[PDB]
């Protein structure tokens, strides 16, 4: 789904140790950019650990 490509494209973004650095809040803007939304992006967030 549209949706699920959405949260596992977030995650994998996520979990690039290059980009751990990036303040959060423009993680949160950069995936509202790509299309996601505040609930995506808070279960793309907690599937990281």
């Amino acid at each position: 789904s549209e949706r699920e490509k959405r949260v596992s494209n977030a995650v994998e973004f996520l979990l690039d140790s290059r980009v751990r650095r990036t303040p959060t809040s423009s993680k949160v803007h950069f995936l509202k950019s790509k299309g996601l939304s505040a609930e995506e992006i808070c279960e793309a967030f907690t599937k990281v650990g």
